[PDB]
Formats: C-alpha cells, sequence, structure tokens
C-alpha cells in the first residue's frame, strides 16, 4: 500500500507536527499548511531550500519584529498569512465620529488609546503634521516601533495572496518578480504595510501590488525603493485601495538612502484608489548629487525621466496633497481628486502632459497656496475645477478645456485657449441677460475689460431684447457702450467723445469718430480720410 499511497496522494506537511517552522520547512515537499498559531522571535529566519512550495495559512504568525523567509523557489505561493504583533501599542486617531479630521495637537493627543488598530503609532512626521504634538505626547506614546513583519528576502517569483493582520507589515527585500495579490485589508504597524526595497543588488523589477486593500499604518501603505520596471513597465500598483495611511497611500521614495539612490522608474500606477491619507494620496516624486542615479548635470532637480505609466486614479479626503509628483516628459491621464485639505495636485513637472484631470474641492483648509500647482512648462488638456465649496497656479503652462464655477481672478497660467470650438451659443438661466465677457489678465485679473450682452426689454415673453457692446474705462467695467434695440427702439445708440477729440484718438483710415462741441451744442466728427489725412467735419446741429 505504501508504494500506492505515495503515488496517489497530495504531499503536504502541517506545522502542528513540528516544534519549529524551520523543521516543517525542511520536511516540506509540495504543500505546507500553517494550522496552528506560531509565535516567532524577531529575526527568526526560515530556509526553504529552494523548494517551490504552496504555503496555505489557516492560523497566525505572532510576534513583534521580522519573520524572515528565504530561499523559496520560483513559483512559490503563500496564501492567507496573518501577521499580528505581541505588543498592543499606544495609537492616535486624528478624526472624529463624523469623520472630520482633527488638526489641533491637543485634540489629537486626547484620542490616545492602546489598540492594535483603528489608529496608528505617532512618528516624527506627526510632529510636522500636528504642530506642537511633540511636546504634548506622553513619553510612553513616543518613539514606538511595533510591527509584525513578514520579510521575503532575495527571492524571485514568489507571490503573497490574501494576506492580512494587525500591526502587520510585508517586506520584499532584494526581490524580483514578486507580487502582493488581493491583500485582505491588513491593519498596518509602524513600518510601511507593503514595501519593495531593492537598495542592494539589481534594481527591483517585476514587483507588483495587484488588487486588495490596506488600512491604517503609521507611514505609507505601499513603498517602492530602487525599482525600475524597464520599458515594459514591469512593476507597480494596479487595482489597489489604501485607507487612512499614516503618511501616503502610494509612495516612490526620493533621494539618497544610505549610499545609494532610492528612486523609481518605469512603474505603473493605475486603477487605484486612496482615501483619507494623513499626508498624500499618491507621492510619486523622485527628488527631494544623486549617487547611484543620474547626475544633476544630466538631469536637473525634479526633471528625471521617470516614465511611469499613470492612469485612472481616484483620491478622496487627504489631509495633505491628493496627487504629487515631479519629473520630465511625463504623460498623465484620468486623475480624479476630491475633498482634500491640502492641494489636490502638486506638480513639480516639466515638459509633461496632463489629460482629463478633475480637482474638486481641495485645499479646503488652506494648507497650501493653491488647489493645483505646476512648476514647469507643461500642457493641461481638460481640467475640471470646483465642486460645491489661487485655484490654479501653473505660471509656465498652457491650458485648454477648463470646466467648473471657477473664480477667474484665481487662475494663473501662461496661456489659456479654446482654439477648436464650433458655432457657439451662450445660454443664460435665472438672469435678465446673457453675456460673453472678455478679461485681459495683464490689465486686471479682477475686472472684465469688455463684453457682449443681450438684455431683456420689458419683461419675460416680450420677444424683445437689446444687444450691448461694452468697454472698461476708469477701472469701471462696461463704462462705455454701443447698444442695438434698447427699449425696442430698433436703432443703435452710439457713444461719442464727451469733449474735443484729439487727433490721436482716431485709429484707422476711412473711419470717423463723433465728438461733442459744447460751445455750439454740436456734434462734430474727426475723420481720417481714406488717404490718412485728418479733417474735422460738422456731424449734427440744432
Amino acid at each position: 500500500y505504501s508504494i500506492e499511497a505515495d503515488k496517489k496522494f497530495k504531499y503536504s506537511v502541517k506545522l502542528s507536527d513540528y516544534p519549529t517552522l524551520q523543521d516543517a520547512a525542511s520536511a516540506a515537499v509540495d504543500g505546507l499548511l500553517i494550522d496552528r498559531d506560531y509565535n516567532f522571535y524577531g529575526g527568526e529566519t526560515v530556509d526553504f531550500g529552494g523548494k517551490v512550495l504552496t504555503i496555505e495559512c489557516k492560523a497566525k504568525f505572532i510576534g513583534d519584529g521580522n519573520l524572515i523567509f528565504t530561499k523559496l523557489g520560483k513559483g512559490s505561493r503563500i496564501a492567507g498569512v496573518f501577521m499580528e504583533s505581541t505588543t498592543t501599542p499606544w495609537v492616535i486617531k486624528p478624526w472624529t465620529d463624523d469623520n472630520q479630521w482633527l488638526t489641533d495637537a491637543a485634540a489629537v493627543v486626547a484620542t490616545l488609546k492602546q489598540s492594535k488598530t483603528d489608529g496608528y503609532q505617532p512618528t516624527v512626521s506627526d510632529y510636522v503634521k500636528f504642530p506642537g504634538i511633540e511636546t504634548l505626547l506622553p513619553p510612553n506614546a513616543k518613539g514606538q516601533n511595533i510591527t509584525s513583519t513578514l520579510e521575503i528576502r532575495e527571492c524571485i517569483g514568489v507571490e503573497v495572496h490574501r494576506a492580512s493582520g494587525l500591526m502587520a507589515g510585508f517586506l520584499f527585500r532584494g526581490c524580483h518578480f514578486c507580487k502582493m495579490v488581493d491583500a485582505n485589508n491588513p491593519s498596518g504597524g509602524k513600518d510601511g504595510i507593503i514595501t519593495f526595497e531593492n537598495l542592494s543588488g539589481d534594481w527591483g523589477k517585476g514587483n507588483y501590488v495587484i488588487g486588495g486593500r490596506t488600512s491604517y499604518g503609521s507611514v505609507s501603505s505601499i513603498q517602492f525603493l530602487r525599482n525600475n520596471g524597464g520599458f515594459e513597465r514591469d512593476g507597480g500598483v494596479i487595482g489597489f485601495t489604501s485607507y487612512r495611511a499614516g503618511e501616503s497611500g502610494v509612495k516612490t521614495w526620493q533621494g539618497t538612502v544610505g549610499s545609494t539612490t532610492s528612486r523609481n522608474y518605469n512603474l505603473q500606477f493605475r486603477d487605484s484608489v486612496v482615501i483619507y491619507p494623513v499626508w498624500d494620496g499618491f507621492d510619486l516624486g523622485a527628488d527631494t548629487d544623486r549617487p547611484g542615479d543620474y547626475p544633476i548635470t544630466q538631469y536637473p532637480l525634479h526633471q528625471l525621466p521617470l516614465n511611469h505609466l499613470i492612469d485612472n486614479l481616484l483620491v478622496r479626503g487627504a489631509l495633505g496633497v491628493g496627487f504629487g509628483m515631479d519629473g520630465k516628459g511625463m504623460y498623465v491621464s484620468n486623475i480624479t481628486v476630491e475633498d482634500c485639505a491640502g492641494s489636490g495636485a502638486y506638480l513639480l513637472t516639466h515638459e509633461s502632459v496632463f489629460t482629463n484631470i478633475a480637482i474638486i474641492d481641495t485645499n479646503t483648509k488652506d494648507f497650501q497656496a493653491n488647489q493645483i500647482y505646476i512648476s514647469g512648462a507643461c500642457r493641461v488638456n481638460g481640467l475640471r475645477l470646483i465642486g460645491i465649496r489661487l485655484t490654479i497656479d501653473a505660471p509656465n503652462s498652457t491650458v485648454s478645456g477648463i470646466t467648473g464655477m471657477v473664480d477667474p481672478s484665481r487662475i494663473n497660467v501662461a496661456n489659456l485657449a479654446e482654439e477648436g470650438l464650433g458655432n457657439i451659443r451662450a445660454n443664460s438661466f435665472g438672469y435678465d441677460s446673457a453675456a460673453i465677457k472678455l478679461r485681459i489678465h495683464k490689465l486686471s485679473k479682477t475686472l472684465d475689460s469688455g463684453a457682449l450682452y443681450s438684455h431683456i426689454n420689458g419683461g419675460a415673453g416680450s420677444g424683445s431684447a437689446y444687444t450691448q457692446l461694452t468697454a472698461i474705462s476708469g477701472s469701471t467695467p462696461d463704462a462705455v457702450s454701443l447698444k442695438v434695440n434698447h427699449k425696442d427702439c430698433r436703432g443703435a445708440e452710439i457713444p461719442f467723445v464727451p469733449d474735443i477729440a484729439s487727433d490721436d484718438f482716431i485709429k484707422d483710415s476711412s473711419c470717423f469718430l463723433p465728438y461733442w462741441e459744447n460751445n455750439s451744442t454740436s456734434l462734430k466728427a474727426l475723420v481720417k480720410k481714406p488717404n490718412g489725412e485728418l479733417v474735422r467735419l460738422t456731424l449734427a446741429t440744432l
């Protein structure tokens, strides 16, 4: 029977039969079932001998610190892992029962409680976010470092599916072609919830977070360090949801970490959602002189050719910035940012294109100077602004297609134009007139310089209106105007110079300019003959 049994049954060892995880690992051939809670010590390392294993977790890994998995064969899969710390730390919860953000340091300190979730351990970034909290926090709530972390080290082709936990962290160190798939809402600890760190060895490639969600955590939900997906854009975040990150939803590191670059190139950031981050929704910048990366002489600060594929992202409720990035030559599309306390978008980009961007009700707490900022020479095609609550400051950018109830005095761009509209109709509701106004921002950002109006004569249903063409004078809009059909008279009302017109008042040849001659109660006409010569004629008299 043994011979037969050995050939007809599926191989799997279960942790309940062994004293240590390494013993189980050593006996494993195909499957490995975690069927009993396992308390690990920080730094406990398991060597899987290069075996391609299917690890099914139906119990917890309990401990503060890292449980290190090494030498898993390509194709290995870990499903259902649950990390939980042994320590219950002190956490702050900077939001109310109505889900309003608390910004007052004293109000935030008052939320202190010991729990493994529904809040996070304060870190130094909180000292910046809630000014004065550093001195108000009790010493036992400061400098905590609790995280139960599953560290996969220097492996290739390993996938982690449906992972969860309390004060949990997942760290891929020196890995390639690894994926974090369908994370089952782990509640984060002190460190990043999902981190792909490749500071040593080759640049990380093939590393993805696909689907799923995370909640809480002291810092960013997803963090990438020194990853390059190549032209194939092999790596990134797709279909993910981050809720209440202590720092940002998704972050690509910036600057030098250690003696090398922590920057990232050629990654995808698509079809994802970030809600209620304490700092930013997406922090995709690379710069904050670049050891291990492009020298500043080749690419100036904030102008690296990051080349990320960015599309279809939604951000809501950030206490910080909704969407932030830097770089040159980028193409960004279909971004929707709603209800953020700081800027909806903070863009330190140059020679980049942004298509179909919607920034709705941001900078609601005046944390920044504007709702959307763009530093370099960029192009914006399709920009929706204002929901129900400067708006845009992109000094060097050319924009087209803004929609929304924006205050024109709060727009600052290099050039704004609608070059390809068809025949137009201006439809006016609730008013006695329709209008097409012109505003030269160089003259005034607050006053319209001229207008074409249509106004009702009499009342509704009169079938009569008068058209009025105006110009500003003495900083008084519509000060001077020509009318057609005022009071249904069917004639044109023409403005004349109130005094003797000077020779320089008339512009073109073959034109005349009426002027008043008070001393004779006469209307005169300064005429520039077709030959350019001026002559003054009598136009109207008693």
